[PDB]
């Protein structure tokens, strides 16, 4: 089914409001994906051990559909516990994964998603002791991406160049951490990042919390809810173009509300 949020109309938001009613909810079946849906979007997500973002996507459908929920994917108690991790208020974690996070840490072949990036992948050569012999891999120019699972391609021929450095140039999980950081972040060794990355979005999320305990001029960012700061430290100088302060800024409203 397709992804449906607040203000979605139509059949299948019918279909949704009798789903939530199977599972419990009390609704008006009107095709109206309001405040009221929204709400018991959130309720069935929360009882059920999803993360209450209102939003009925793939993992909710997956629930309310079949009642499988995969143990890889974040719960609410996850989010609780990264909250407690930075003394943020959850509701300010819970704008951040809805706004910062792939959603899917995963591929649907199981493994992590990532990005591999041979401007990283030429810099961890350089400081370990072929941007030539394998342009498209090597490169102090950014890009040459391909997406998806085609990336694992790009990163196994990387890593016969040199497995750690490979690793260390690609980005991991739900939110995209370079395995450079595993050092910074207390990782034993990039592998063991890695394998992290490979276990849970609970792991996935672990990263997220280091990375930002990690840059104190963010985590204090992101404790006084300084949105377009946060925004721009994390996604970096191009934030404006897709949003992410304000996004970030109605989202907390909206967790604001909802706790109240």
């Amino acid at each position: 089914y397709k992804t449906l949020r607040l203000g979605d109309r139509g059949a299948d938001v019918s279909y949704l409001q009798r789903q939530l009613i199977a599972a419990g909810a009390r609704l008006d079946i009107d095709a109206i994906y309001g405040s009221a849906t929204r709400d018991a979007v959130m309720a069935f997500q929360a009882t059920h051990g999803l993360v209450a973002d209102g939003i009925a996507g793939p993992k909710t459908w997956s629930t309310l559909s079949a009642g499988r929920r995969d143990p890889r994917h974040l719960t609410d108690a996850d989010l609780q516990r990264a909250a407690d991790r930075l003394q943020v208020d959850l509701a300010a974690v819970r704008a951040v994964n809805e706004v910062e996070s792939k959603g899917a840490g995963f591929l649907p072949d199981g493994r992590p998603v990532i990005l591999y990036e041979r401007h990283i992948m030429y810099r961890q050569l350089a400081a370990a002791g072929l941007a030539a012999k394998y342009p498209a891999l090597v490169n102090s120019k950014r890009g040459g991406y391909a997406g998806d699972a085609a990336e694992y391609a790009r990163l196994a021929s990387a890593s016969q160049i040199s497995g750690a450095c490979a690793l260390e140039a690609t980005s991991w999980g739900a939110f995209q951490i370079m395995g450079f950081h595993w050092k910074a972040l207390g990782y034993p060794d990039v592998f063991a990042f890695v394998d992290a990355m490979k276990v849970s979005e609970a792991e996935q999320l672990e990263a997220f919390v280091r990375f930002v305990l990690a840059d104190k001029v963010m985590l204090a960012a992101l404790r006084s809810k300084k949105w377009a700061k946060f925004a721009e430290l994390y996604n970096g100088k191009a934030y404006a173009e897709n949003l992410y302060d304000v996004k970030l800024e109605r989202a907390f409203d909206r967790y604001s509300r909802a706790a109240a």
